[PDB]
């Protein structure tokens, strides 16, 4: 049997957790996954999380002479300040770095269509560079598409900003030619807004989820320390009849403060799992074409 | 009075304290066990997750895909050898209850045991001289076996008998679907017995009832459910004790006021328990007796 | 800074007191509410109670105690006071001077921000840095006075304590009105706390509840206590929602742990650093070192 109130622990291992996993949508064809993600999804691609011990961004800035760690990201220190950002700001941007294998079954999944959304905090687009649709793509901490004035808002082109990085001597900085104000690429700082498309989406989807519960839905949280608002109240807000999972190196938010009965919580690495999770599915093909193409 | 000055975080010993004065208070109220792996711990029996010297950090012979495998009925209907070649160590018998285990046994003399919910298998409750009729083996037990199939149940013997022929042949199935048979021991998948979800609704009532109850969580990481919410739903207007030699489930997430939370092995527990309640007697007596 | 903007829930300790300070810049003139206990004092010499080793209650080995916070239990000083009377003698206050961040508090006064300080210490040390007695609420009593406890009588300190003196200390003070046993008004296991603890915070909540049109925003800062005792511990808890807190102790403890609120500010550092370093972030280091000098 496996009834829902079958016997089960909640912290298992990959191979048990894909098989439960892997059960579930064999069960529920039709269905739909939401996905929330952060740097840990992209660790493996050479790009370090921010606040793992002795590998984190947020413990490689000593460089920069901040205050604080988070500085380099608060707008309240931007605009006293903007010296180091500017001078990190170039890494940043997108093209140095693959896809790894778990942005890859976000494809696989929406191939399959089976992916619903993938909510993530990460601005190295590597959810889009994988095949993943706009559509389905939530970047919650906005991007490099364009920039904006941290003043009214007015928004500009990348471009612009891109060009001061360039010359070395870094003279005064790109300012806002309406307002006077300092402008920046739209990638959300402590102290700024999300963008519309975040609470907006998650709002239509809260309701999609409470509709299901018809053919069950899965929500899957990986590679995220759940520690930065607003982002980090949305897997508390799943509502408690969605099974949610949690694939991440360490229990951490809702899942460590108000653990469910039907968790699943699996202390894997993001692309040690998502190999696992392929392969139960029977996707190993079509997910191993996915890969070659690219 | 309640909104007097009082603790949450005690020492061990006021919290034996608290919990001997608080039966003394209410000399007819009975108390109610939920304990797990860590009381069999000192029987010789280590427990299932303790770093290192648990059961499932020490399952290499066995060669599994995964940790779990053993105890998953997915696993078992493709490939039962590995539990076969387990099931041997994990069959009663070998073993003599614990000092706890007895104190259930004089709780039981001083009509004060209303029930023992328990997630062992090792039958040591049992064999520390506790009534059946209080005792709910919430994950089964070998007093039977059972098909994983129909659901059809047969005796012990046979399953038994066939851990005995050593290259063991062909493994014992049910005669009606053909499907395998096991002892009737709750796997990964599987639901529990009716005595459980049935006797808790029933004694879950029993408590709001009676507002004085007492409930005596230990020996137990509280990871696997359904058993691990029987502590949340328990009454708030119930004291709740937990004895583990670390704070886990519903007494780390939603503490409540009232709890009180022992940091100790659950035989110097049980030691102490007697002793503040007056019951040293009876207890090294039983100790001697059984 | 909206009440949906990005935020980060385990700041760094730098970033952490930076939000607090900004938090009252930007809210001059509102006042803040302080609830601490042994561990603001342990600069001071005054050992806390439940640090490894170095506690109170790790300590009483000499008692011979059924257990350790039995010293303070009604129910076992009732039966035998002995203990408590060969404890008694040092608790008295007058032998410790203020620590840094308790002269904080002070300069909190002098800048008119502060609300109120709810305190669990017995040592008097708020007061003896110049915090008006009407600011500090003693949630567990105090050496002021004497009391009975049995009908309650109150009484003049003295005659408690001079009994402490007598080499072979017998015949304990008795309530010469109803027989039972006094002593002196520092609250016990198994007591009710002092009246104006409960009552100062009922207003106190509903002052908190009226600064949320658009009062300058409140702050309750809690400091040095591991919230192991209760009603105390309940109070944390029972702060509104919409009013930020902060936690300055070695460890999170009590609700902090428990239900850690997104906003809360939580701090690891030393009570003293934190007066030190909140200082200097609020531009107060003259009126800090001009205070700690005048003392
Ligand atoms: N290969 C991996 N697989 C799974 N989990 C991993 C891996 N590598 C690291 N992790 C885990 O991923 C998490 C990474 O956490 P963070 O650094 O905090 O990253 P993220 O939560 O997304 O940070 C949120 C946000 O904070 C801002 O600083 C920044 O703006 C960002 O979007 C950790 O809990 C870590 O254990
Ligand atoms: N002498 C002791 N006294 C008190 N607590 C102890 C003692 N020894 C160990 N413990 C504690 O008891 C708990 C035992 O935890 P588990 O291994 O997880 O055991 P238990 O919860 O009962 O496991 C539940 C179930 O999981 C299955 O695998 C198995 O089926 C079983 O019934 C731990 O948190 C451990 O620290
Ligand atoms: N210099 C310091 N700075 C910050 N925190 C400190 C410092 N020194 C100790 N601490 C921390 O302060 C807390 C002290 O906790 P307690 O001993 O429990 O003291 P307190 O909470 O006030 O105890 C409450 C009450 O319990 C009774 O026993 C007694 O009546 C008392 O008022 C601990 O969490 C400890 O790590
Ligand atoms: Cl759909
Ligand atoms: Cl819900
Ligand atoms: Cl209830
Ligand atoms: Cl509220
Ligand atoms: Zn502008
Ligand atoms: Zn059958
Ligand atoms: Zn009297």
């Amino acid at each position: 049997h496996h009834g829902m109130a079958s016997m089960s622990v909640s912290t298992a291992s990959t191979e048990m957790s894909v098989r439960k996993i892997a059960a579930h949508m064999k069960s529920n064809p039709n269905a739909k996954v939401i996905f929330m993600v952060g740097a840990g999804i992209s660790t493996s691609c050479g790009i370090p999380d921010f606040r793992s011990p002795g590998t984190g961004l947020y413990h490689n800035l000593a460089r920069l002479k901040l205050p604080y760690p988070e500085a380099v990201f608060d707008v309240d220190f931007f605009q006293s300040d903007p010296l180091p950002f500017y001078t990190l700001a170039k890494e940043l941007y997108p093209g140095n770095f693959r896809p790894s294998k778990f942005h890859y079954l976000l494809k696989l999944f929406q191939d399959k269509d089976v992916l619903k959304r993938v909510y993530t905090q990460n601005i190295d687009t590597l959810e889009r560079q994988a095949g993943v649709k706009d559509d389905l793509i939530i970047e919650a901490h906005g991007s490099f598409a364009h920039c904006h004035c941290i003043g009214c808002g007015k928004v500009y082109p990348p471009q612009v900003f891109k060009s001061k990085l360039a010359e070395h001597p870094i003279k005064d900085f790109v300012k806002c030619d309406v307002c006077g104000e300092l402008v920046k690429p739209a990638i959300v700082f402590f102290g700024e807004d999300l963008p519309d498309s975040f609470s907006e989406t998650w709002l239509n989807d809260s309701e999609w989820l409470r509709e299901k519960i018809p053919q069950q839905p899965l929500v899957i949280v990986v590679g995220t320390s759940l520690a930065v608002y607003p982002f980090a109240s949305l897997p508390e807000e799943i509502p408690r009849k969605v099974k949610r999972v949690l694939c991440n190196l360490e229990t951490v938010g809702d899942f460590k403060a108000n653990k469910r009965p039907t968790d699943l919580i699996v202390h894997q690495y993001s692309d040690e799992f998502a190999e696992q999770l392929v392969e139960e599915l029977g996707w190993q093909e079509d997910f191993e074409k996915i890969l070659t193409a690219q």
